[PDB]
């Protein structure tokens, strides 16, 4: 939080798949 930005909430990461 509250007085600059960032915007989602968390980081990030990716994904992937599986299979």
């Amino acid at each position: 939080x509250x007085x600059x930005x960032x915007x989602x909430x968390x980081g990030x990461x990716g994904x992937x798949g599986x299979g």
